[PDB]
């Protein structure tokens, strides 16, 4: 069937859309080539519609059916809880899209009578009605990139009342079932340090390792009605409260498998028969679907001793090499099996014999050295998108600060320490806002974080070695240097000069700011301050940070 059908009504904005990086002094101090930085808008939506609209021709076989049964026998061990209205309301981000039913996210969080009454009526409707398709809004996503232009991604989501009901029935399932089913292969259970550790240990555990990333083109459009019903069959293996079992059954048929698309103007836009990006089960469903198809495809391909790592639609496989020619032919057999399963590749996969050359979750393993000179593996990425986005967030107030999440996730990197930490600490210090909590996202979930807490967070997640790394790899240094020239970012010597300046001001303030000066900026000076375990690091409630993925799931933790 067709991933989408369209009425001809346009994908419309709900307000004025900005496509150009503003010319602002603060963002200009970070990046001078502002014309290279753009935000996607509804103006490119038709280009995306064309790419995501196609017929799916899925063929399932015995290997697929065997892997499915193995996944279900593991899902059978799960006992899932039904969330109360109150618990589900508290997981709603303060700025989540308002309901069309006379209340918003603040009303949800305050447990307002109108919000609570409507959510209860939506819940009773899911229990009684197993068929009526649930309305969804289609929007063009506003995302920032560096030129060389991507069309806007399309987001599909139901009303706020429905999103609260999704949490009541499936929050516990989507949080606990993926790890029970996929074990060590579930990527969202790892912090970046644990992801680095699993990848490195997996790589070296092979006699002659071969690895590859597998990029499925427009993964959400490749997800069929059969895939969504297969996903529910896994959810149905859980011990569930009877209303949760009914709500999962009704949600699957009324929302998850497909439904009507309404634009911002309330016009009938089309119809979806594939994965909606903005529902609670997208991350979990995508991971299970990608894991199932990839595991079955590895068997068909006869790839030896596979270790997979799955994060939604992102897939990396590390296996035992059979030889160069054997590997290349087995990879083509893998791709052919994936294509039959309705998961064709974007860029055709290529076998890799160097772990540092594999990009998975838009990241790669690299090496640096700590204070003692010992090797430290850490995750890094090309800094272009992070820097373009940090320039936008400097010139405009955004609901999510990708710079803060990037510092948290990429704390050991040369670019997050020298540029991102220096830029934002300089600005926030001048603005008396180092202690002001900001929203950022970790594995799709939203967190309210004060930048002054960054040292304990970093220590906890990456270890004290994140504050001592030096002698980064030549390939890492060159990718950073080439990015700075391309975007017109000032050179690293300018960043060192700015860091020495803010470090001095941070130290003079005492308290948490002096902790920031000591740990975050020790790299900027020759006279190193002693770095000991931060007392607050050991008490950090980092429960729920690296449990599951919630991209598009409207989740607020913290
Ligand atoms: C819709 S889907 O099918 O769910 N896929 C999905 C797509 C994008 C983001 C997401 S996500 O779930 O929002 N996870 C991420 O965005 C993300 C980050 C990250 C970086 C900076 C700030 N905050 C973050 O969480 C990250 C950092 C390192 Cl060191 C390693 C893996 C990482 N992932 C997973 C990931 C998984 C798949 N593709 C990726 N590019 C990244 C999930």
């Amino acid at each position: 069937s067709m991933s989408y059908t369209w009425t001809g009504a346009l994908i419309t904005p709900c307000a004025a859309e900005e496509s150009k990086l503003p010319i602002n002094p603060l963002s200009n101090s970070l990046l001078r080539h502002h014309n290279m930085v753009y935000a996607t808008t509804s103006r490119s939506a038709s280009l995306r519609q064309k790419k995501v609209t196609f017929d799916r021709l899925q063929v399932l076989d015995d290997h697929y059916r065997d892997v499915l049964k193995e996944m279900k026998a593991k899902a059978s061990t799960v006992k899932a809880k039904l969330l109360s209205i109150e618990e589900a309301c508290k997981l709603t981000p303060p700025h989540s899209a308002k309901s069309k039913f006379g209340y918003g996210a603040k009303d949800v969080r305050n447990l307002s009578s109108r919000a609570v009454n409507h959510i209860r009526s939506v819940w009773e409707d899911l229990l009684e009605d197993t068929e009526t398709p649930i309305d969804t809004t289609i929007m063009a996503k506003s995302e920032v990139f560096c030129v060389q232009r991507k069309p806007a991604r399309l987001i599909v989501f139901p009303d706020l009342g429905v999103r609260v009901c999704e949490k009541m029935a499936l929050y516990d399932v989507v949080s606990t079932l993926p790890q029970a089913v996929m074990g060590s292969s579930y990527g969202f259970q790892y912090s970046p340090k644990q992801r680095v550790e699993f990848l490195v240990n997996t790589w070296k555990s092979k006699k002659c390792p071969m690895g590859f990333s597998y990029d499925t083109r427009c993964f959400d459009s490749t997800v069929t009605e059969s895939d969504i019903r297969v996903e529910e069959s896994i959810y149905q293996c859980c011990d569930l409260a009877p209303e949760a079992r009914q709500a999962i059954r009704s949600l699957t048929e009324r929302l998850y498998i497909g439904g009507p698309l309404t634009n911002s103007k309330g016009q009938n836009c089309g119809y979806r028969r594939c994965r909606a990006s903005g529902v609670l089960t997208t991350s979990c469903g995508n991971t299970l679907t990608c894991y199932l198809k990839a595991t079955a495809a590895c068997r068909a391909a006869k790839l030896q001793d596979c270790t997979m790592l799955v994060n939604g639609d992102d897939l990396v496989v590390i296996c035992e090499s059979a030889g160069t020619q054997e590997d290349a032919a087995a990879l083509r057999a893998f791709t052919e099996a994936m294509t039959r399963y309705s998961a064709p590749p974007g860029d055709p996969p290529q076998p890799e014999y160097d772990l540092e050359l594999i990009t998975s979750c838009s990241s790669n393993v690299s090496v640096a050295h700590d204070a003692s000179g010992k090797r430290v593996y850490y995750l890094t990425r090309d800094p272009t998108t992070p820097l373009a986005r940090a320039a936008w967030e400097t010139a405009r107030h955004t609901p999510i600060n990708s710079w803060l999440g990037n510092i948290i996730m990429y704390a050991p990197t040369l670019w997050a320490r020298m540029i991102l930490m220096t830029h934002f600490f300089s600005i926030l210090l001048a603005q008396e806002q180092l202690g002001k909590a900001l929203d950022c996202q970790i594995y799709g979930a939203c967190y309210s974080i004060e930048p002054l807490d960054l040292p304990q967070i970093i220590e906890r997640l990456h270890g004290l070695s994140a504050f001592t790394l030096h002698s980064y790899s030549p390939g890492e240094i060159n990718r950073v240097a080439s990015c700075l020239r391309k975007l017109g970012v000032p050179p690293l010597r300018t960043w060192r000069h700015r860091a020495r300046s803010v470090r001095a001001k941070l130290l003079s303030q005492g308290g948490r700011a002096a902790i920031c000066g000591r740990y975050l900026f020790n790299w900027a000076v020759r006279t190193k301050l002693k770095l000991t375990p931060i007392p607050a690091a050991s008490q950090l409630d980092l429960s729920g940070w690296f449990v599951a993925g919630y991209s598009g799931g409207d989740i607020y933790h913290s």
